[PDB]
């Protein structure tokens, strides 16, 4: 039986918009807990991380923010780490993406083998000499992998970390906005990637067969499962900060889960990016929220076919 | 050629809104038998049934309306066995699903190797006793096993009913609601299913391979395919009374359709669960009717990459 | 490096609906041959065609507006083969699709050997005598066919058209709403389609698999390809003239435009029936462009993965 660890990161800061910050009150609040203890599932609790404010902080460069980002996922990392360490499996509340960076790496602590599945519109990995925007929700892998070490500049806020995860230790599934730097460095490191392009031309059913043969093919290993609600096309999550048109659909969104949750392997969960806020009507946030509960109940046993007690029911 | 006989079935008491009983008026006012005569069907319609109110129906236990349902069913029955005995294709308008349990009866008398084809967000197999709703829509399939004779108790309404076929006689299409009782049943009989999570898997293409190959290897029969218009996703027919999302497309409704009728063995079909006083808009009763429709004539020759008659058109 | 003609042909006389003649300005101002330039891309504007009113053009029997329609394709096609012989992929904007006609000949002019891909809900092969609408535009092929030289009567406007394909030189993708008349054709002459059926039988990864081996089997040529926007389903492209349900996905659209772009033997293109006029609300037509223009950029080498220059980006 998977044991669960839930971790509140109310942080909006790796990107202009603030409305994200909200995210783990309305998926809250849209009964995630009950739902969960509703199935086969133990459920504690480690509260909302409270990050103090750093009201000093410049851009480096043009990295926003650096501090403020930096901090807020040295505290996400100590926090995962002793979830791990209290032998459950993290489920991450965002809160923007740029918190992956501590919540992967303080999962990688106790758990250093971990692959990641990473579900999301772009590949957030720039880093911030190729950035852009500047917005560090857009930089997490950079700073995570080791064949950039070299790479990546002294961003203050940063220097607790320690990149993590290989190449060969990630799969992209959704892909369809990259910069070309982005790009570039995919297809320099050989990184596994299903853009919308390999998912139409495959189906999911085959993307998650390589995805997870990929993965745990050589050896059995935990999987980080980094969600960004972006991944599934702006029709079933527009309340968020940065839509593509062209996304997975809900159903492909819920077979990936089905999928990972029957490895018996997942091992951490980061469910991002949901920006109440950016919601052009009531309904809309709701289909978002709505959305993000259910990706996060398939991953922990829900299944469309059904689920049933071992016990004889007739 | 196909030769048609319409049934319409102009009853609510399998489950609590009312409007579904309306469902064969908004199906014939679209058109339906005008269009079937369109292409190249003879039709007959038997009318809608008349079904005499039985006003004193108190609940069995905790099952409601069952003596309604159970003598609705009765009617049915009757009226599609007639039908079927006039060498013609049963079409039955609903109504509530609970008909199903008279449709798949009556169609049985006259062939009693048919196969059913199930296509349904939901699995309506509970019994009276693993029901927590009371619902009769949501039974009828506990009704029409033989392997469950033993397990459903006496009715009243329902002591004319005999269980026609075997778990090895139905497969099921479009599963995504499933009562953990009724996911019990489903895996200890073990019954043919594709959820939307096969489809997912497979492809439509392959589910209609599988459904076809597993129905027909062994012998042709005869084919009941009961649709429930709930099966496809609530965007393309939301007038109805237990919608799900993450359904079956449009295209796959037509897919499905197609397969079937190409097989020359449709002998019973149900257009079930239009309520159109539960469309939000009218726009969405259209949407509904005219999903539903469409769906129907695919049952019955309409192919989407044409069809002409056996004349040279140049 | 592929290099653009872009020629604009504001016509709309193959059909009823007059907005449809807007079509090449609405797409320009949505910054087409800007993105164009901003990928890899060479461009040069032609500008839009010209067309003389012909105000005395009476039908020829049910067929209407013949010799607006067919002067309009015979200038057209000039403006084509001028284009072709410039060295450059041509890029027809609509207009509606009778222009097919002027575009397919004029490129045929300098590449006899072109086989076409052809995106579209509708067959467009009716002849001016199969017809039931007289509309041109559901007409293009019928006069491009050798096969039908016998079968096209002498229609004003049209004396100045040679027949340049083959029936095994085209492919059909997206067909949902055939003409019985366009099917016997279609069946007679063996040619190479796949419905909405067999998109759903095998999805769009096999489709364009066996499109292009089909077409480049035997030996590599130029691909024209005509993509009529009422191809994609109408959530997708509502702005236009003969929209019909269970049409291709975005996503669709991008891997077959995707996969023709890769082959590097895309010769002509044509971008059809985009009629904002046609849009029940701003939205609508602004939905309708931008997929119009998405659909144009992936034929030109947008890809989803990501694209980047031939430098290093770390
Ligand atoms: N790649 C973007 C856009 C670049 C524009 O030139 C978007 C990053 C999105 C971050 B997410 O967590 O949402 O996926 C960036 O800000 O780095
Ligand atoms: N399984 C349901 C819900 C159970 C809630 O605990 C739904 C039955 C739906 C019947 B249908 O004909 O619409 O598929 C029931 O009423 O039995
Ligand atoms: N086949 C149609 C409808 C026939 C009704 O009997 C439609 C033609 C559509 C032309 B398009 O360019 O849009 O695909 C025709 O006008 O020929
Ligand atoms: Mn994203
Ligand atoms: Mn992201
Ligand atoms: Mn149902
Ligand atoms: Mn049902
Ligand atoms: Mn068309
Ligand atoms: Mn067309």
């Amino acid at each position: 039986s998977r044991t669960i660890g839930i971790i509140g990161a109310p942080f909006s800061k790796g990107q202009p918009r603030g409305g994200v910050e909200e995210g783990p009150t309305v998926l809250r609040k849209a009964g995630l807990l009950e739902k969960l203890k509703e199935q086969e599932c133990d459920v504690k609790d480690y509260g909302d991380l409270p990050f103090a404010d750093i009201p000093n902080d410049s851009p480096f460069q043009i990295v926003k923010n650096p501090r403020s980002v930096g901090k807020a996922s040295e505290q996400l990392a100590g926090k995962v780490a002793e979830v791990k360490k209290n032998g459950r499996i993290s489920l991450v509340l965002g809160g923007d993406h740029s918190l992956a960076i501590g919540s992967i790496s303080g999962h990688a602590r106790v758990h250093p083998d971990l692959g990641v599945i990473w579900v999301d519109a772009h590949t957030d990995i720039n880093t911030p000499l190729t950035t852009t925007s500047g917005n560090l929700h857009g930089q997490p892998v950079s700073f995570l992998l080791k064949e950039l070490k070299g790479k990546i500049p002294d961003v203050p806020g940063f220097s607790w970390v320690t990149p993590c995860i290989s190449a060969k230790d990630i799969v992209y599934i959704g892909l369809r906005d990259v910069d070309p730097g982005e790009h570039y460095i995919l297809k320099t490191l050989g990184i596994k990637y299903f853009s919308m392009t390999e998912v139409d031309r495959l189906g999911i059913g085959k993307v998650m067969e390589e995805t997870l043969s990929y993965l745990l093919g050589r050896k059995k290993r935990p999987i980080h499962l980094s969600f960004d609600v972006d991944g599934l096309d702006p029709s079933f999550t527009p309340a968020t900060g940065t839509p593509v048109v062209g996304g997975l659909t809900y159903r492909e969104g819920l077979y990936i889960t089905e999928e990972i949750y029957k490895t018996g392997l997942l091992s951490g969960l980061d469910i991002m990016e949901v920006n109440p806020s950016l919601g052009k009507t009531p309904e809309e946030v709701t289909r978002t929220v709505n959305t993000a509960v259910a990706i996060t109940l398939a991953c922990f046993g829900l299944a469309r076919e059904g689920n049933h007690k071992p016990i004889d029911y007739l």
